[PDB]
């Protein structure tokens, strides 16, 4: 349905954060972090684009919150937990299952799980994500996570998703990634994307896309995005990491 804020709704954008799951798993492994079922359970899939999973949907800094002294960096660090407001409990990556249950329906949880391996189970990524980016806005969890699922699907089905699939395990240039994104959404919207990489050579771990809050409930189009200042830390070229360490 439609995603709507009940409070602090005066933000202008959402950042759709999509993990390149294989890369995420590779990174956790390279940094010597204990393996989460997510990754050890991770297998090769027929549609390589399906490795592009949902991390979250992050509302930008609300004007009402910025008005109270909160800057962009502080909002990025604590989200709903920023002080003086919204001042909700801080969501911590070290205890995601300690965040409140979201109240998400079984149906939405099922859909969410297929594209967010960290959701539910003993990981509870959705509890953390909702606590940090949705609770203070009073978002309906079903509309919230349902929207992430849809947006992720639209990205995977676009030339950006096809680009990742066609170049699975290969080294690509940011130039060509941008060309693919631009093919589906326009050259002037290439700036709406921030890529995150790990290692050297760099390999993809995440894609963050800035979307107009006004367009969040409609199918993505060349009028749905907002340029943002950060291209990311991938450099000119990077590897589309394949499953397996
Ligand atoms: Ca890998």
């Amino acid at each position: 349905l439609a995603l709507q804020a009940k409070q602090y709704g005066d933000f202008d954008r959402y950042v759709l954060a999509l993990s390149w799951q294989t890369g995420f798993c590779q990174s956790q492994h390279d940094r010597n972090r204990n393996e989460r079922d997510e990754c050890r359970l991770q297998t090769e899939t027929t549609n390589k684009a399906d490795f592009l999973t949902v991390h979250g949907l992050w509302p930008g800094l609300p004007k009402s919150v910025a008005a109270r002294g909160v800057d962009e960096r502080r909002w990025m660090r604590f989200g709903c937990a920023t002080r003086p407001i919204p001042n909700l409990p801080e969501a911590r990556a070290s205890r995601m299952c300690s965040s409140p249950e979201t109240g998400l329906s079984l149906e939405t949880a099922a859909k969410l799980s297929e594209v967010m391996p960290g959701a539910g189970g003993r990981s509870c990524l959705e509890r953390y994500e909702y606590a940090k980016h949705g609770a203070c806005f009073g978002f309906d969890p079903d509309a919230y996570f349902g929207t992430m699922v849809r947006l992720n699907q639209e990205i995977k089905e676009s030339e950006a998703g096809k680009f990742l699939a066609d170049n699975y395990g290969k080294t690509v240039s940011r130039r060509d990634f941008d060309a693919a994104f631009a093919k589906s959404w326009g050259k002037e919207n290439v700036k709406a994307v921030k890529l995150t990489c790990q290692g050297n050579p760099a390999y993809l771990t995440e894609i963050q896309i800035s979307i107009k809050a006004d367009a969040i409930n409609a199918p993505l189009s060349a009028n749905s995005f907002l340029p943002q200042p950060h291209p990311g830390n991938c450099g000119k070229t990077f590897v589309i990491d394949k499953a397996g360490y």
